[PDB]
Order: structure tokens, then C-alpha cells, then sequence
């Protein structure tokens, strides 16, 4: 029953907002327009681009009671030629549909939404900044909207998309590694980008700050597996226990969100063929031995907001572990950053980019 | 640092809803008014009772993106004397504040919100039905309302309360027993998670699982946890087993509050009543499928049942454990204990017997 971009409805604002002045804080500033699509028992309605406006919801909306909500996060970059491109948007649409199905929310056509998103970004092109290291953040959302307190498959839903000009990497982060905090469980929904996975992390992150750390290192299992850092996937660049240099990141076994940047770093590294690229469980036990034996070169997080984020300290069992990421260049990090920048800003042509 | 009931602003409705005629569907019908209190950097605003209306929310509202939401559920009952009473509402206030603290949502004064809820139900008192087994379901909600995509402690929040006249939760509710799907592949909660808080995030993921129970011929989900398949909860209810234990003692057992169990008000009440009676052992202990399978084949199980505000005591007659279809003899055993719990709750709830558990409206 998918909505169609052909049926799009445009309604331009009466009074555009004054763009930012070359200090942009992430996700606070929004653009003039937004996409909105309604679903009900008659199926999907016509998508519309409309001025950025509030949502009107029935107070029993299942979005607000039973967390029938999921989101996405992706970026559009403006090249020198003032051309704007989305990075691997198809993977975000893929992941959004899976999230949708997990919450019994309505199915939709991935290319239709991608086209609607394209048009929306097209309409707000001038918001997309071109300054170094800047981008447009795109936040699609699908929430349920059943006006009743039954916990059930909804018969109403809203799909909408907002846009944020953003700025920001160079500086590393410190992590709190405390196993009392568990982000996701095998058989759970940690591998889907559902709102309910995030709310509970707010307190945990406050604890990390009180303990002088900047982010949370999410550990899993009795053997303390490194799963993710904050809202980022985790990569370790080391010489492994079998003497072979490798880039490792935990495998998609259910507690890991399959990042787009994660997959892209795996793709890039493999393409180079210069070292082993593997998806494997990483335990604190292995990390310690590797640190004491000097085999660790870099540790970083990956995610759309902070594409490659160096890690230099992990506070584990009340004692600080130094991570020599910044001493080792960080060569791999900077190399990852350089190529992604070349691709994203259109210096190198690449099928990963989708032009707006 | 809290709204005050003394500052309540009343805005009566100018378009009153037609009240239900002579068949209530749970959670679909709403009363004329609602409670509403906003929070921001200046603190709690003034509370208001206003006509039932839509919420206006910024599109980046942290309630919709990062699930900064929690809710409660409790009942008001009208006795034959027309006096309306709330069942142990203080426990709901206690639990709501714990949820709020877990999601870094703003604190409030439990006794002030309770008074505000009293004032709200008082306005809509004629919505409270009085037919047998009817009540008014009270749904408070607290949500974050930050118009920012950062995952962080909100600087804006929204506390509201809506009301539903209700009958039974499902047709033949609390009378006709239910069947459960017990598959270990499904996880509701985990130690170190937030399953022991009444947060919206715990419920959305269960919809698909409930569909799968229907698909396999069952009505509710028996949530198992751990290697040894512990019976945690049934649907949105706590689970109780009344049996003769392996040590030959007749006991009422329910899983303990170790992190994967939502501390139900009805649960606590059933434990309180049973322990007070002093007629049989009453324990909080984990319960495994192996213990249940073994207790069944030795004919030691009397009654298995769920508890929760919407279906206070819900009998269970069947459990599908993987491919093994298990018959639970709850109904052939009276269900003597279920009936006694129901009878005593009713007398307390509809004002037959004055009791410290009832808060008058
Ligand atoms: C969004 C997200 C990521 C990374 O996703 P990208 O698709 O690379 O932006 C990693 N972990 C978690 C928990 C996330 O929510
Ligand atoms: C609300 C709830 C219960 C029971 O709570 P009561 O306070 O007894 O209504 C049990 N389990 C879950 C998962 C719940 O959400
Ligand atoms: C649709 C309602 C039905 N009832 C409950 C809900 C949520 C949490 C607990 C319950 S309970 N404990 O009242 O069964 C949603
Ligand atoms: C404000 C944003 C910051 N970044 C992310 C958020 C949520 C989910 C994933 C991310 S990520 N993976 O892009 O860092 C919140
Ligand atoms: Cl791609
Ligand atoms: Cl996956
Ligand atoms: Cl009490
Ligand atoms: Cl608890």
C-alpha cells in the first residue's frame, strides 16, 4: 500500500527562517520544511512537504505510551560544485523498514521514501552547509498513533522527516566500562533503531560524566564483551594474539546496531587488502593482554554524527586504561576520515553517494 | 520543585462527550477532562484540569525519538453508595516517580499529583461506572519534551492523566481462563535492564510477540528468562503459582523483584492478603519450567494465574511450551484461591468493607 513520491504535495512556507551565522549545535536547529505521511486503515495517504510544524497527537497515542517509535539518522553533504549528496541512504531505508517490521508498524517503499527525502532536501538545499566538516543531518521517524490504551498492532501511524544543519573527530574520548549497565540483550531489540533503546541510556551517560568519562562503553556478557560506545559501533586496530595485524569490530549477533559507517569502514579496509578485516567478539580480557603486550594501535567508535571517534581512555574496574590511539597517528582513523571525506564531498566519484 | 494542587486551574468542557450507552472496550473510551502539567527550566508550571484534547508536540520531541516516556495504570471504583475510591494509589505514585528518575525526567510531589488526580476524577465522577466488575481506569503519563535530537536529560517535560470507564480487559476476563505461549526465544527484560520500570520502551517490542502467540493458538505470552526458563510474567501481568512444593508444603509463589519483574500493585496486594491469612506458605522465589512440568505430572499444581490492574486475577488453563501443550488445572481446583482473592478484593474495592487500601475521591 506504499505512499508514492508522484503524489507528493508541496506547501512552501510563508516566512523562511534566517539560516545560521558561520557555532551550530547538533540537532537544535531545524530547517524550513519537513516530510509528513499519514497511515490508517485506508493505507498510506499522500506524502507532503510542509513548513516545519508541531505534531498534533491524541493523548493516548501509542507512540507515547508503548514506544511504537523508531528513527533513522543519515547525512547529506554539499560538495564544491554546490551539489548535495546522501551517503549510502539505501542502507538507512533498509534498516528503517526492518525497525518498522519489528514494531508491527506499516511497511513502505524504500525508494519512494528516499525520493520524498530527496525532494525535501532539494526544497531545503540552502540549509545544507558547505563549510569544512559540515553536513545536513536527516532524521526520519515512524511512530504508531493508535488512539487507545490497548498494547496492539496500531491502525494509525505517522512517518515524518526533519533536517538539521550540523557541524561536528580530532579529539579523543574517554569511556566508562561498567558491566552493571546493559544496553541490549540477545533475543532483544538492540539491533534495531527503536527509541526505547535510547531513553534508558540517559542516566547511564550521566553516571559516566560524574565519573569523569565522556561516553559509555557498553559491555555484554560474563566475559565483558565490548559491544558499542555510546551510540557508536566500536573498532579495534591491533596485532591479534596470532601475530596478524587486523581491524576487528564485534559481529552482528543481536546486541550490535548495524551501523552504516561501520559497514563502510569494513568495506573500505577490505577493498585495500593491506590487513585482516574481521568481525569477532572482543573481550576486556583480550584488550588488556593486548594493551600490556603493546599490540593495540587504535580504538575508535563509528556512527553518522561522529564518523570516526578516537578513544584514548577506558575507566574499567575503577582504574584507568590508556589507549594509545592518538600516539599511533591515529593513522587508520585519519585515513578512514580522509577517504570518507573525499567520497562524501564528491572528490572521488562513488556509488555510495546519492545525488540530491 | 513541584506543582501544587492548590494552584490547580479548572477549565470545564463546553462540548461534553456522550457517555457510553448500555459494552465497554478497555482503553478505547475517554472521559471529558484531563490533567495537564508542563515542566521546563522555570520548574513545574501550574497544573490544569482541562477538556480532553490533543497534545501539541515539537517534531524533535525526545518523547518520540528516544522514548522518554513512562506511564501508570490504576483504578477508581464506585460502590453502591456512589462513593468513588482509588485502590492503593500511593503505590502507583511511588512507582511513577521511580520510573521518572530512571529516565532523568523531572521529580514531583506524589501527594500533590495524587490530589490533582483526585480532583480530576471528582470532575468526571459521572464517568465512573458502577455495574459489577466495572471501574475507571486512570492513565497518568510523564514524557520528555526536548525539541532537540541530542540524547540527553530533557529540560522540558509533560505530565498528563487521562481516564477510561472500563469493564473487563478481554471477553470472559478474570472468569474464563487463558492460554499462554511459552517460548524461550522471547525476552521481555533482562537483569541490568529496565523491565522493572513501567516505561513505554518495554511494551512496543512485545506486540509482534503477542501476534506470534495468537498465530500459535495462544492468547497471552508467558515470558521466560534465563537458561533454566524462569516464568517471569504473563503478558502485562505478574504470575503466581499455587501448588504443593517439592518439600511437600502448600505454597503461593511468585517471582522475586530481581530486576526483570515489574512490581505490580495487585501482586503486592495478593502477597499482602495471603501472608496476612497465615494459612499457607507465601514466597517470592523464581519458578522454572522444569519445576512446573514436574509439579504438573505429580498433580501438585492447584492454580496458576496472572495479576494486574486490568485483569486483577487472571486464571491460566494452558501453556504451550515449545511443542508440548500443557494443561493447567486451575479451573478444576475451584479456582478456590483465585475466587477468594477476587471476593476479598471486590469487598475492599467497592466499599463493602472500609479499608486502609482505599483512597476516597
Ligand atoms: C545509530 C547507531 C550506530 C551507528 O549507526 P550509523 O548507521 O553508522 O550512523 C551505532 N550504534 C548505535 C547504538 C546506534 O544507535
Ligand atoms: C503494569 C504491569 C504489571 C502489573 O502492575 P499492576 O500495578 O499490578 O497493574 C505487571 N507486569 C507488567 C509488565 C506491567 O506493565
Ligand atoms: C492495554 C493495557 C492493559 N493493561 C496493562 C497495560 C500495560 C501495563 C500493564 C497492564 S495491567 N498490569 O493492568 O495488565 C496496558
Ligand atoms: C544526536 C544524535 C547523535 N548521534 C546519534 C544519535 C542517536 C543514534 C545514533 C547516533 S550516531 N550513531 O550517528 O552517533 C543521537
Ligand atoms: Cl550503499
Ligand atoms: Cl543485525
Ligand atoms: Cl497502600
Ligand atoms: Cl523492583
Amino acid at each position: 500500500s506504499s505512499f508514492k513520491a508522484a503524489d507528493l504535495q508541496l506547501e512552501m512556507t510563508q516566512k523562511p527562517h534566517k539560516k545560521p551565522g558561520p557555532p551550530l549545535v547538533f540537532g537544535k536547529t531545524f530547517t524550513d520544511h519537513m516530510l509528513m505521511v499519514e497511515w490508517n486503515d485506508k493505507g498510506w495517504g499522500q506524502p507532503r512537504i510542509q513548513p516545519f510544524q508541531n505534531l498534533t497527537l491524541h493523548p493516548a497515542s501509542s507512540s507515547l505510551h508503548y514506544s511504537l517509535q523508531l528513527f533513522e539518522g543519515m547525512k547529506a553533504f554539499k560538495g564544491k560544485d554546490q551539489q548535495v549528496r546522501l551517503f549510502r541512504p539505501w542502507l538507512n531505508m533498509d534498516r528503517m523498514l526492518r525497525s518498522a517490521m519489528r514494531l508491527c508498524l506499516p511497511s513502505f517503499d524504500k525508494l519512494e521514501l528516499l525520493e520524498c527525502i530527496r525532494r525535501l532536501i532539494e526544497v531545503d538545499k540552502d540549509w545544507v552547509p558547505d563549510a569544512a566538516g559540515t553536513s545536513l543531518y536527516v532524521r526520519p521517524v515512524l511512530i504508531g498513533n493508535e488512539p487507545s490504551l490497548g498494547v496492539s498492532q496500531p491502525t494509525r501511524a505517522l512517518l515524518f522527516v526533519i533536517l538539521c544543519p550540523v557541524g561536528a573527530s580530532v579529539t579523543p574520548v574517554s569511556l566508562l566500562a561498567d558491566p552493571a549497565f546493559i544496553r541490549a540483550w540477545v533475543g532483544g531489540v538492540g539491533n534495531y533503531k527503536l527509541g526505547g533503546n535510547y531513553g534508558p541510556t540517559v542516566l547511564v551517560q550521566q553516571e559516566a560524566l560524574k565519573r569523569g568519562c565522556e561516553q559509555v562503553l557498553w559491555l555484554y556478557g560474563p566475559d565483558h564483551q565490548l559491544t558499542e560506545v555510546g551510540t557508536m559501533n566500536i573498532f579495534v586496530y591491533w596485532t591479534h594474539e596470532d601475530g596478524v595485524l587486523e581491524l576487528v569490530t564485534p559481529p552482528l549477533n543481536g546486541v550490535i546496531l548495524p551501523g552504516v559507517v561501520r559497514q563502510s569502514l569494513l568495506d573500505m579496509a577490505q577493498t585495500w587488502g593491506e590487513f585482516r578485516v574481521v568481525e569477532r567478539t572482543i573481550t576486556m580480557k583480550q584488550l588488556l593482554r593486548a594493551l600490556e603486550e603493546g599490540r593495540v594501535r587504535e580504538v575508535f567508535g563509528s556512527g553518522t554524527a561522529c564518523q570516526v571517534c578516537p578513544v584514548h581512555r577506558i575507566l574499567y574496574k575503577d582504574r584507568n586504561l590508556h589507549i594509545p590511539t592518538m600516539e599511533n597517528g591515529p593513522e587508520l582513523i585519519l585515513r578512514f576520515q580522509k577517504e570518507l571525506k573525499e567520497i562524501q564531498y564528491g572528490i572521488r566519484a562513488h556509488e555510495w553517494m546519492f545525488p540530491v
